[PDB]
């Protein structure tokens, strides 16, 4: 079959950062294709003057001709924060049973698992690969001891079948965030080489993240 | 025409969180100027020797030189307090036909809106703008289901014409209350930095909210 | 065998509220003993110049003389703050097989439940009374679906054997609480009526929570 | 004798948060005098445009007219860097050997304390108050589990004499940070009610932390 990934995120906007870490994880995994997949929240919940949809349009312009790199909708074009549970049971139905799901976490995102909806049969539905950084520490809280005995395996080539185990990687990503890009571009800095240069030329041309 | 805000509440006393919520809407809506509306209430349920006229005094020491705050005080210079619509009226009276009006009020008070009188005429003389932050949830009654349907707007700057439409913001304000501040007094602790200077030195020099 | 109830709380000071709810839990219950069982915390997050031997001395004060009603120190003892789970197999260990144990526990820190350290053990050892009351929710936790479908008795006289069931009973407790208190005593003003009789005059008598 | 707070920070600049946390601590600790010690740093390490000078101009403007809080330029009148030790070893020399001296470190940098230069040295001079807010987290290094075995008081109000033991204290500092407010300050905001009002002035006066 194949090797879909999942990476979800803001994106506000999306910067090397990122970038850099899903070519790195696509070429880990030897993915097919790497899906970004642009959170939705609550309309009050985005920056001023930067919509979901120009959140949307930006990392359409990362992917744009970049190798097994994709943009996955899907959230926006629900009506709500919807449920992660909700996005891997859609994007199951669109795959065949052989194709492998890969969903990328951060480590201090993995921490909150259990305080995640119906977070147990997240794994019925793929795999999850938890991104490990000087930072986010290693070890979780009691609430997860369990899982983790039951589903990871500590090699991410050990992985097998359409989904079900938990592995983990290491990136050093570039040390770039999007709150320090937000501030540089209020106070009419260059954030260029920061952020993809498509993504700097739709920054530029559509004026945001400018200074009210 | 002008864009005029409304902020209302007891202010007893006016603090920082008060004060910084202001600044902060007169910002994102680029009001020409944001009323702090001192509300009137029995004289029993103010709190005991300090007045509905130190009240006022506070918040005057309070927007006393800064830019875009002013006070209106005409909830407190009636018999009794009344309704909010009166004021509406009464402010868009004073005003211009394109004048713009917003009304800024919390989630919690929010709710609690087909409980207040003419609460459907109240559209009809302003925008309303709703304060959304953490540990003020996010799902209305009910009885609120077709107000947000025919007059929500997801996008703040998208509030047209001088009225009518309902919009949500997001502030994190300053761990800060009256209740607490009332009570460092009660105990002759300083509540410097809590609230304006201003205020602190009014407070002070009028020995407000000591223990009796 | 016996019934045994346990009431924790942190009890800064005990106060009318909480002794009220004790008595009313026991006699519904028909309880041979309840055990208050002040908690422990870091001695910097308690109140200033009031200490955990202050706090268990106030809660002896409040059961002295009154039959059924006990103090636990037990977690108060131990060198460094504690977990539910092991304060009921320390409880458990003393004993007989088949006393009755009920752990009473209001609404919200119920629905914090699976945060609780080894949360899916602690119906081994009792069986769980929420304390349900006014100005208090009626929607808990996604993650506590199973356990209450699992373990929820509709009717409190329908917990059976030593443990291993929830249920949830309503009070509507008196509109006191410690905040208040230890406000109005920092104030220099009176808490009698407050607190018990006899909680009142060691208050007063260590001049415990009086202005620095 | 006398009872004197140290309280080093960067300040860049001082905010309401630093402010409130060294009112709150004068009063805890019923202190004669506490002073703000602005830290020193490399020239090319202060932000573009605001010196030093500058640093130590605003934390005068805050403490103007708040009696028992000044400030203690020393660290600034001295070249490149100071080692804390050195700093309290120079104040030692100037204060009665009764005197007692409290210095206020904040968790996280406490938990560096075996690195700082000499730090065995540094109780000889002062108490430590290592202060604890709800973010850093309350695991330390072996390298401390000894120090704080050996030189601890769970109380404050158990610290005896001029110098020699460490305590912790609790307070909930206002979500104030001053990246946040450079990055305002950079794109045009206003941050009134963020700062104290008299530095407020002093940035407008200055236009420090204006893009370039
Ligand atoms: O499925 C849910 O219940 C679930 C609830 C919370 C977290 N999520 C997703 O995981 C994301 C975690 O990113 P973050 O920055 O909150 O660590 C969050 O932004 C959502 O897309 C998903
Ligand atoms: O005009 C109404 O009928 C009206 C009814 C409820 C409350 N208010 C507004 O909502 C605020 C909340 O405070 P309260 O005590 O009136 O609920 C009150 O201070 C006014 O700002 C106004
Ligand atoms: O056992 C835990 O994991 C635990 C965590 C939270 C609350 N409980 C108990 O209930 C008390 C409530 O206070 P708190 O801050 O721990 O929520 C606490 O003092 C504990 O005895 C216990
Ligand atoms: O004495 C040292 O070795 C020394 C080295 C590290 C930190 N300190 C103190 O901590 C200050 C700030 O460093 P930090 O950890 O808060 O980023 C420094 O400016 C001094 O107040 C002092």
């Amino acid at each position: 079959g194949k090797r879909i990934g999942l990476f979800g995120g803001t994106f506000d906007p999306v910067h090397i950062g990122h970038m850099r870490s899903a070519v790195e994880m696509a070429e880990q995994f030897a993915l097919d294709e790497l899906r970004l997949l642009p959170n939705a929240r609550p309309p009050h919940r985005e920056t001023p003057q930067v919509s979901a949809a120009q959140r949307l349009a930006m990392v359409e312009r990362a992917v744009a001709g970049v190798e097994r790199l994709t943009v996955d909708p899907r959230e926006l074009q629900r009506d709500k924060p919807s449920y992660t549970i909700d996005t891997l049971e859609s994007v199951r139905a669109e795959l065949a049973a052989d194709d492998q799901l890969f969903m990328l976490i951060g480590w201090d995102a993995f921490c909150g698992l259990p305080t995640w909806h119906r977070w147990e049969a997240l794994l019925d539905h793929c795999h999850i690969v938890v991104l490990q950084r000087p930072d986010a520490d290693s070890e979780p809280p009691e609430s997860l001891r369990d899982l983790l005995a039951a589903r990871s395996v500590a090699d991410p080539q050990a992985l097998k079948g359409p989904g079900g185990q938990i592995t983990f990687v290491w990136q050093t990503p570039l040390a770039v965030s999007a709150t320090q890009i937000r501030a540089l571009l209020g106070a009419g800095r260059s954030v260029r080489f920061l952020v993809p240069d498509a993504v700097l030329n739709y920054i530029e041309a559509h004026h945001l993240y400018r200074a009210p």
